[PDB]
């Protein structure tokens, strides 16, 4: 369409030169400009993209939305606006017409089981034979095709673009995880949820938030910004276990749909019965209580499938329909998968990578160690560093701790692992400045009938090393040829 | 219509009956429940209205919404929820059509000023000849037609029929003061807004939100409750003169438009002329500087009127037509108030009623007082006093302070004065138990030449005494009362 009408939406703005044009793109990134393309220029952390104006004109592009006005040739348009990705984020839904209100959308929040959560709603959606789309930390995904990217929650016009593409692929739904950060930076305007989920609140990403306060009402906006339209059919699923759940209530008009284990709930689940091919339990819900079966190894893993029955129960699919389609779901990549199992020892993976996190992985594999657990987590560079030495010490419930860095980043590898093993109890722990090393060394203590857990990367295929330069690695494969080396079985 | 259609609306239910019935109202009220009626129970500050589930059985309501199943004849239907109140709001605004949806509605918040930028917005409307209402602390309001009512923003039930009022009248708009307390305790549910405007955040409300935190983050919820859909028209309009706007930014994709005196905003006042018979100033906009003329006394009141001129343009109404309109304006009732003033005395009334509403107060009047400012102020009985002595403070930049009670409440009124009284910095000041004996005395100490100044209740037509029992009260009547005595012309 025309840039006139996408810049009507625009009250305020300065423009120098035709809107006669035709827009087919939007783009916050200049390396994509183009004829057709507009520019959407942002001061980031790194750089002021302002400064490229003048290489999406070279490549083509006859229209930016800038701050300030720029140095550019006369026949490049510029508009100039207070709020250059606010208006972004309007262009952007507006060009594409409006993608997240032309399916279904389940939003997930949370500080550990996003991933688990939405992807078992998306594996749940393509049992049930309908067209599904998911985007969170494993990447982009429609029906069985993947894309790998770079946030939980990426930048909102790439955001807005991949809600684009589920809508033109025929999706029928939509399950996007919802960050903290996405939220509070703006990654999510636009983007309309018709369910909004939530897992737990416990302390992370205190180096972007600043307080456990501020964090939580981050969250909060999920929830507030579903609206205030009475006749849309929209839900809230929240977890009574966390007691952020009683504040949640509050900012959102629409029906409540309450999960527990520990705490009474709308749906609980009693009666549980756990081994590492899964789990079976009573599914007590308003209507009747009803035996499922789920492959997921884990009591946390049972609060999680909760979440993802009730988000597709609450827009009208029956409970009965759903809970056979759980019984035989795919794993979620890197969320508590038990490798090989044809391996004499339990190698098991997982992205546990707080505290909190780290004993509910913990806790659902415990009572099935036979011999010793070794345990092998890695701290993140450049991130908060409070509670560290508080994982070092869950970590030292298991027999044997390997300390890593994991996306170490421009960080010193053995401050991230010196940090973990502050909190460390015993003296049965070992620092890596490599995890592959690292990983390759809890292969060599293993015994036969012993549990290897590597932790806080799942199947992520990159270390982040000095420059924010990504360097391959898998958990997964590290391991696997590694096990194969010492156990046979190759 | 049914109750069969309206409880299609809501998931979680266990009805005991038929729901065959026609119902045309519903209430949270058991005093007004009758045959055709759901009555919906809550729980209280006072009483659990699941009590009078008898009484509405008793007046002919055939269908009750409650928590716990009650006992009542066989043939009253029963619905039994998790969440009532919850339930009330989507029930109220299915049956009545989601009135919050068929007219443009502006929705003002913050702790001074909600008053009176609401009625600035209201009286725009009427000015430029479209039907309007109003709902606030001077109660509701079509057009020209008034009635008072307890809250500030009322109870959802209360709400939503006076909203439906609106769009029956023939209302083009409505504009709603929005409580800190309206939107924490769900009061606004359903209600839909177009724009949400922001005044200041200053110490208010602890005694119900605990901390300024909290405070902030409730009010918040106007601006995030906007919701998510870039096709709408929406906009939200901040201070920038208050911190707090720049954390309002966060919560809303909407386009924000801002407005300051002290600091850069995109609508500023400049080379303001003040009179106690209004102001002029320079109003610098996007689109050019305009000459503005407003009726308005003082500073504050031009951040008011610039917030509600603002609002009004956004929607679509040219300035130039706005200005105009804004020359004649009526003065907002109890919101700085010049009475007669043919009266040899300056007699003022005015809301204000926290320390910073008090010197925005006394920073309007002061500069035209030529003798003594004889200034009268109230406390609120059963509220937060950890600003009282301030307020006290504050209220000695007057010549000669009188303290009372307001709305004392079960409070003892000499307990109240006597914290407000704690804050004088001078030996000028005096306490009444009694406020209009108060007021009378101003008018004894007052000269001719000098300033009276009644603060905290303007036209406000009671005092909450003992038992919580209204009394009638009137400070402007009281006060003209006692001034024609001491100074002639009746
Ligand atoms: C600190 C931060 O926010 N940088 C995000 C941000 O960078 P910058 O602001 O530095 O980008 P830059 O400054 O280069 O560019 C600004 C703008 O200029 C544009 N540009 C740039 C260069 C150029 O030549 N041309 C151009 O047009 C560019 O497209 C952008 O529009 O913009 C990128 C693009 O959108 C994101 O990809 C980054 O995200 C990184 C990867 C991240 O790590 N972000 C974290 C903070 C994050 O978002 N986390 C959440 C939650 C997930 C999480 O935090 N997980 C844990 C996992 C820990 C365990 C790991 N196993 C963690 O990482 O801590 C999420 O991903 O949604
Ligand atoms: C503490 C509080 O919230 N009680 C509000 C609340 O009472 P209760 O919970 O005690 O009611 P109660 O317990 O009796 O009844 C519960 C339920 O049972 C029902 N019911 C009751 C009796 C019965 O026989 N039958 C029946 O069906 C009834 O309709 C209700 O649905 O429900 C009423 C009805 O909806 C409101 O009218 C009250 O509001 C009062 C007046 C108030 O003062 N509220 C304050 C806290 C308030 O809301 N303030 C904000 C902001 C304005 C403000 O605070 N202004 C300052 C002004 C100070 C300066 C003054 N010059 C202040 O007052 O501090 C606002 O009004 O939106
Ligand atoms: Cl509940
Ligand atoms: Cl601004
Ligand atoms: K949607
Ligand atoms: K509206
Ligand atoms: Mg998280
Ligand atoms: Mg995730
Ligand atoms: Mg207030
Ligand atoms: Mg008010």
């Amino acid at each position: 369409m025309d840039a006139s009408t996408l810049f009507k939406k625009v009250k305020v703005k300065r423009v120098l030169g035709s809107l006669e044009q035709q827009i087919d793109d939007i783009t916050t990134d200049s390396r994509t400009a183009r004829e057709g393309s507009i520019f959407v220029a942002s001061v980031g952390y790194t750089v002021d993209s302002h400064k490229f104006c003048q290489n999406v004109a070279d490549q083509g592009c006859k229209l930016v939305v800038v701050n300030k006005e720029q140095s550019l040739p006369a026949n490049v348009t510029q508009v100039v606006v207070p709020d250059t990705l606010r208006v972004a984020s309007i262009l952007a839904h507006t060009l594409y017409d409006y993608p997240s209100h032309q399916l279904v959308t389940f939003g997930v929040t949370g500080t550990n089981g996003k991933t688990s959560i939405a992807t078992m709603i998306h594996l749940i959606q393509r049992k049930l034979q309908k067209n599904s789309a998911y985007l969170g930390t494993n990447g982009f995904q429609i029906n069985e095709t993947k894309t790998k990217g770079a946030n939980t929650t990426p930048e909102t016009v790439s955001l807005t673009k991949k809600i684009k593409e589920a809508v033109d692929a025929g999706a029928e739904s939509m399950t996007l995880e919802v960050s903290s950060h996405g939220l509070v930076l703006g990654r999510l305007r636009g983007v309309e949820f018709d369910v909004a989920i939530f897992s737990n609140l416990t302390q992370d990403h205190l180096d972007f938030h600043g307080t456990m306060e501020a964090y939580g009402h981050a969250k909060s906006l999920l929830f507030s910004q579903l609206g205030e339209d009475l006749s849309k059919e929209k839900y809230v699923v929240l977890n009574n276990d966390d007691s952020f759940s009683e504040y949640l209530r509050t900012v959102t008009p629409y029906e409540v749909f309450s999960y527990g284990i520990d705490e009474e709930a709308q749906f609980m689940a009693k009666n549980i019965q756990e081994s590492l091919q899964g789990v079976s339990f009573d599914f007590v819900t308003p209507f009747g209580t009803y035996p499922v079966k789920s492959p997921y190894v884990g009591k946390f893993n049972i609060s999680n499938i909760m979440a993802a029955m009730i988000a597709v129960w609450s827009k009208g699919t029956s409970l009965e329909t759903i809970i056979k389609a759980v019984e035989n779901l795919e794993p979620v990549e890197g969320r508590l998968e038990v490798l090989d199992p044809s391996l004499p020892i339990d190698l098991i993976i997982d992205y546990a990578h707080t505290a909190d996190g780290m004993n509910k992985l913990i806790d659902a594999v415990q009572p099935f160690v036979k011999q010793k657990l070794i345990f092998l987590v890695g701290m993140a560079g450049e991130r908060d560093l409070t509670k560290t030495p508080e994982m070092g010490r869950v970590a030292c419930r298991a027999d044997y701790v390997i300390f890593t860095p994991d996306n170490p980043a421009n960080d010193d590898p053995k401050m991230l692992t010196a940090e973990l093993a502050k909190g460390a109890t015993h003296q049965n722990y070992i620092e890596f400045d490599d995890r592959a090393e690292g990983i390759k060394h809890a292969i060599d203590i293993a015994e036969p009938g012993d549990t290897v857990v590597l932790a806080s990367k799942g199947r992520e295929p990159y270390q982040i090393m000095p420059g924010h330069i990504k360097v391959p690695h898998r958990d997964d494969l590290i391991g696997l040829e590694a096990a194969y080396k010492k156990f046979g079985g190759g």
